[PDB]
Protein backbone atom coordinates (compact mmCIF):
# COMPACT_ATOMS: atom_id res chain seq x y z
CA UNK A 1 0.00 0.00 0.00
CA UNK A 2 1.11 3.57 -0.71
CA UNK A 3 2.45 5.64 2.19
CA UNK A 4 0.21 8.71 2.24
CA UNK A 5 1.55 10.74 5.13
CA UNK A 6 4.83 11.28 6.93
CA UNK A 7 5.70 8.97 9.85
CA UNK A 8 3.91 9.42 13.13
CA UNK A 9 6.13 11.60 15.29
CA UNK A 10 7.48 13.61 12.38
CA UNK A 11 6.63 17.31 12.43
CA UNK A 12 4.38 18.35 9.52
CA UNK A 13 5.28 21.99 10.28
CA UNK A 14 1.78 23.19 9.42
CA UNK A 15 1.86 27.00 9.12
CA UNK A 16 5.65 27.13 9.28
CA UNK A 17 6.55 26.32 5.66
CA UNK A 18 7.16 28.92 2.93
CA UNK A 19 4.39 29.77 0.51
CA UNK A 20 4.80 29.08 -3.20
CA UNK A 21 7.58 26.48 -3.09
CA UNK A 22 8.95 25.91 -6.60
CA UNK A 23 10.25 22.36 -6.97
CA UNK A 24 11.71 23.09 -10.41
CA UNK A 25 14.03 25.73 -8.98
CA UNK A 26 14.99 23.80 -5.85
CA UNK A 27 15.70 20.36 -7.35
CA UNK A 28 18.35 21.61 -9.75
CA UNK A 29 22.11 21.94 -9.38
CA UNK A 30 24.21 21.09 -6.33
CA UNK A 31 23.47 21.72 -2.66
CA UNK A 32 26.06 21.49 0.12
CA UNK A 33 24.86 20.49 3.59
CA UNK A 34 26.74 23.06 5.62
CA UNK A 35 24.87 23.21 8.98
CA UNK A 36 22.31 21.25 10.96
CA UNK A 37 20.52 21.44 14.30
CA UNK A 38 21.84 18.02 15.37
CA UNK A 39 25.15 16.63 14.18
CA UNK A 40 27.39 13.61 14.51
CA UNK A 41 31.16 13.36 14.71
CA UNK A 42 33.27 13.51 12.71
CA UNK A 43 31.58 16.20 10.67
CA UNK A 44 31.56 15.76 6.90
CA UNK A 45 30.74 17.73 3.78
CA UNK A 46 27.86 16.20 1.85
CA UNK A 47 27.29 17.49 -1.66
CA UNK A 48 23.78 16.71 -2.87
CA UNK A 49 23.61 16.37 -6.64
CA UNK A 50 20.17 16.73 -8.18
CA UNK A 51 18.77 15.43 -11.44
CA UNK A 52 15.43 15.23 -13.25
CA UNK A 53 12.39 13.64 -11.62
CA UNK A 54 13.45 14.07 -8.02
CA UNK A 55 16.58 11.93 -8.33
CA UNK A 56 19.54 12.78 -6.14
CA UNK A 57 23.04 11.54 -5.34
CA UNK A 58 25.19 12.44 -2.36
CA UNK A 59 28.41 11.31 -0.68
CA UNK A 60 27.11 9.72 2.50
CA UNK A 61 28.67 8.31 5.65
CA UNK A 62 29.97 5.15 4.03
CA UNK A 63 29.73 5.46 0.27
CA UNK A 64 27.65 7.23 -2.35
CA UNK A 65 23.90 7.30 -1.81
CA UNK A 66 21.30 7.40 -4.57
CA UNK A 67 17.73 8.48 -3.83
CA UNK A 68 14.43 8.62 -5.70
CA UNK A 69 11.80 11.08 -4.52
CA UNK A 70 8.06 11.51 -4.69
CA UNK A 71 5.52 13.88 -3.19
CA UNK A 72 3.70 12.86 -0.02
CA UNK A 73 0.02 13.15 -0.89
CA UNK A 74 -1.23 14.04 2.59
CA UNK A 75 1.47 16.53 3.66
CA UNK A 76 1.91 19.64 1.53
CA UNK A 77 5.55 20.38 0.81
CA UNK A 78 6.81 16.96 1.85
CA UNK A 79 8.76 14.46 -0.20
CA UNK A 80 9.58 10.82 0.43
CA UNK A 81 13.00 9.63 -0.74
CA UNK A 82 13.85 5.99 -1.25
CA UNK A 83 17.63 5.68 -0.93
CA UNK A 84 20.23 2.97 -1.51
CA UNK A 85 23.87 2.98 -0.41
CA UNK A 86 26.97 1.43 -1.93
CA UNK A 87 27.38 -0.81 1.12
CA UNK A 88 24.07 -2.37 0.13
CA UNK A 89 21.83 -0.44 2.51
CA UNK A 90 18.40 0.99 1.83
CA UNK A 91 16.22 3.45 3.70
CA UNK A 92 13.38 5.92 3.41
CA UNK A 93 13.63 9.57 4.43
CA UNK A 94 11.14 12.44 4.44
CA UNK A 95 11.84 16.12 3.86
CA UNK A 96 10.23 19.50 3.35
CA UNK A 97 11.80 22.79 2.24
CA UNK A 98 10.98 25.29 4.97
CA UNK A 99 12.53 28.38 3.35
CA UNK A 100 14.77 28.89 0.32
CA UNK A 101 15.86 31.59 -2.13
CA UNK A 102 16.90 28.80 -4.55
CA UNK A 103 20.13 30.55 -5.63
CA UNK A 104 21.95 30.61 -2.28
CA UNK A 105 20.41 28.75 0.64
CA UNK A 106 17.70 26.34 1.73
CA UNK A 107 16.46 25.45 5.20
CA UNK A 108 15.02 21.91 5.21
CA UNK A 109 13.31 19.68 7.72
CA UNK A 110 14.14 15.98 7.51
CA UNK A 111 12.62 13.04 9.36
CA UNK A 112 12.53 9.26 9.16
CA UNK A 113 12.30 6.00 11.12
CA UNK A 114 15.30 4.20 9.62
CA UNK A 115 14.26 0.82 11.04
CA UNK A 116 13.51 2.16 14.52
CA UNK A 117 10.10 2.80 16.08
CA UNK A 118 11.11 6.32 17.14
CA UNK A 119 11.66 8.88 14.37
CA UNK A 120 14.88 10.87 14.06
CA UNK A 121 14.58 14.36 12.63
CA UNK A 122 16.66 17.45 11.96
CA UNK A 123 16.75 20.92 10.53
CA UNK A 124 19.27 21.26 7.74
CA UNK A 125 20.89 24.27 6.12
CA UNK A 126 21.95 23.78 2.52
CA UNK A 127 24.12 26.23 0.60
CA UNK A 128 24.98 26.52 -3.08
CA UNK A 129 28.61 27.15 -2.07
CA UNK A 130 30.61 24.89 0.24
CA UNK A 131 31.74 28.08 2.00
CA UNK A 132 28.15 29.15 2.64
CA UNK A 133 27.16 30.01 6.16
CA UNK A 134 24.03 31.39 7.82
CA UNK A 135 22.18 33.84 5.54
CA UNK A 136 20.84 37.13 6.95
CA UNK A 137 17.48 36.39 5.30
CA UNK A 138 16.82 33.47 7.64
CA UNK A 139 17.43 35.36 10.89
CA UNK A 140 13.79 35.79 11.90
CA UNK A 141 12.73 32.34 10.69
CA UNK A 142 15.52 30.64 12.63
CA UNK A 143 14.49 32.54 15.74
CA UNK A 144 10.85 31.50 15.27
CA UNK A 145 11.91 27.86 14.95
CA UNK A 146 14.29 28.12 17.94
CA UNK A 147 17.25 27.29 15.70
CA UNK A 148 19.58 29.81 17.30
CA UNK A 149 22.80 27.79 17.15
CA UNK A 150 23.02 25.54 14.10
CA UNK A 151 26.01 23.20 14.15
CA UNK A 152 28.54 23.83 11.42
CA UNK A 153 29.52 20.70 9.56
CA UNK A 154 32.59 19.80 7.49
CA UNK A 155 32.26 22.12 4.50
CA UNK A 156 34.29 25.28 3.99
C1 LIG B 1 18.76 18.58 -1.84
C2 LIG B 1 18.52 18.00 -0.47
C3 LIG B 1 17.66 16.75 -0.56
C4 LIG B 1 17.37 16.14 0.81
C5 LIG B 1 16.75 14.76 0.65
C6 LIG B 1 16.22 14.25 1.97
C7 LIG B 1 16.41 13.00 2.40
C8 LIG B 1 17.17 11.93 1.63
C9 LIG B 1 18.66 12.13 1.79
C10 LIG B 1 19.37 11.76 2.86
C11 LIG B 1 18.86 11.09 4.06
C12 LIG B 1 19.71 10.80 5.04
C13 LIG B 1 19.32 10.11 6.27
C14 LIG B 1 20.24 9.71 7.16
C15 LIG B 1 19.87 8.97 8.43
S1 LIG B 1 20.74 7.39 8.53
C16 LIG B 1 19.94 6.42 7.25
C17 LIG B 1 20.64 5.08 7.07
N1 LIG B 1 21.01 4.52 8.38
C18 LIG B 1 21.88 5.20 6.23
O1 LIG B 1 22.56 4.20 6.03
N2 LIG B 1 22.21 6.38 5.73
C19 LIG B 1 23.41 6.51 4.91
C20 LIG B 1 23.95 7.91 4.95
O2 LIG B 1 23.30 8.77 5.59
O3 LIG B 1 25.01 8.18 4.35
C21 LIG B 1 20.24 9.76 9.68
O4 LIG B 1 21.65 9.99 9.69
C22 LIG B 1 19.49 11.09 9.76
C23 LIG B 1 19.68 11.71 11.14
C24 LIG B 1 18.79 12.94 11.32
C25 LIG B 1 18.87 13.82 10.10
O5 LIG B 1 19.92 14.48 9.89
O6 LIG B 1 17.88 13.88 9.35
Amino acid sequence: AEVTSIPTGCNALSGKIMSGFDANRFFTGDWYLTHSRDSEVPVRCEKYQTGSNLQLNFNGKNGDVKCSGSTVSGNQGFYSFQCTTTSGGSFTSYMAVVETDYANYALLYRCGLYGSTTPKDNFLLFNRQSSGEIPAGLSTKLNQLELTSLNKLGCS
